[PDB]
């Protein structure tokens, strides 16, 4: 069921107009169309924005929408990355939203950046594989990303290769998307209890996912980290050691259970040799000792990060090397 005319003029809810052109990626990404400003040029394939558009009772899409407005407007985000001294921050740029009535049916719409190639793309083109380089450089922006999600009272809950996308215009600026699942933990600076959150219901991506999703208590800051350990872990080696069995939630989390008990099992598991990259491991120890409310010391676990360029001869230069 076409939700748009190709071509047409669409008007947000602050009346910027916008011209939708044709769907992304062989319509493998659902209902996302590439938009631009209106003009009198139709929308091309090196649009600088996308239209997603959903149902009006879309759940997901609304989530997402409320998580834009309030914790990712221009001046929010200007000031972080003036405050914090940053090159750029990943959060997408939210660009209007409105609503749209198509034959006697009712959707909502959201503008956003364009971005270019996801990370898992990539990730299977170099053969399961990024260098220790790589992943040092992305998790320290993802941990800038974390960082200002948190301090915004929100949680992601499925951080993965997937869900990074690069700038279209810059190979080495990571974004973070997909808030359609992300959690409010810290509502007006109340934190949720350690408990299952009725109105929630997604788990997050099995191999990935924090023991406390696997525990059945809504996400909070310490499983937000504990899910880029284990994609760390995922992008260094090309494996994890439950990836055998993800149909078996239980075999998964008492995977994940015990070798939180024992780092070194798990870098000696992953790693060969006496080979494992000191950091990581370094990194998960710091992560495992958060309780479930309490506020990560995130500058201590660039730190952690940052001794791992150094080990390597490198320095945070910002460059990805994709
Ligand atoms: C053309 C092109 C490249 N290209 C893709 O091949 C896939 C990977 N996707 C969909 C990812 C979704 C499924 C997360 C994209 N998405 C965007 N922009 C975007 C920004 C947001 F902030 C969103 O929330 C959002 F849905 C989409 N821009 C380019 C893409």
């Amino acid at each position: 069921a076409e939700q748009f005319a190709v071509g047409e003029i669409i008007t947000d809810m602050a009346a910027a107009a916008w011209k939708v052109g044709l769907p992304i990626g062989q319509g493998g990404f659902g209902c996302i169309y590439l938009a631009d400003m209106n003009s009198s040029e139709s929308v091309g394939s090196d649009a600088p924005c996308v239209v997603k558009v959903e149902p009006s009772d879309n759940g997901p899409l609304f989530t997402e929408l409320k998580f834009y407005q309030r914790a990712a407007k221009p001046e929010q985000i200007q000031k972080w990355i003036r405050t914090r001294k940053l090159k750029y921050l990943g959060v997408p740029k939210y660009w209007g939203s409105g609503l749209h009535d198509k034959n006697g049916k009712s959707y909502r719409f959201m503008i956003m950046d364009r971005f270019g190639s996801d990370l898992q793309k990539i990730y299977e083109a170099n053969a399961k594989r990024f260098s220790r380089k790589t992943v040092l450089q992305l998790s320290l922006r993802i941990l800038d990303i974390l960082e200002y999600i948190h301090e915004h009272e929100y949680v992601h809950g499925d951080i993965k290769a997937s869900n990074l996308l690069l700038n279209y215009k810059n190979p080495d600026q990571v974004y973070l998307v997909d808030y359609g699942l992300a959690y409010r933990y810290c509502p007006e600076g109340v934190h949720k209890a350690y408990a299952a959150d009725p109105k929630r219901c997604h788990d997050g991506t099995i191999e990935f996912t924090s023991i406390d999703a696997h525990n059945g208590v809504a996400p909070s800051r310490r499983g937000d980290l504990e899910i880029l350990g284990y994609c760390m872990i995922q992008w260094l080696t090309g494996h994890l050691p439950w990836e055998d069995n993800l149909k078996d939630p239980k075999y998964v989390r008492d995977s994940k259970i015990r070798y939180r008990e024992n780092i070194a099992s798990l870098m000696d598991k992953c790693f060969p040799a006496a080979n494992a990259p000191g950091e990581i491991a370094k990194y998960m120890e710091t992560v495992k000792l958060l309780d479930y409310t309490e506020k990560p010391l995130y500058e201590n676990l660039r730190d952690i990060l940052l001794q791992g360029l150094k080990a390597i001869g490198s320095k945070d230069d910002g460059k990805l090397d994709l």
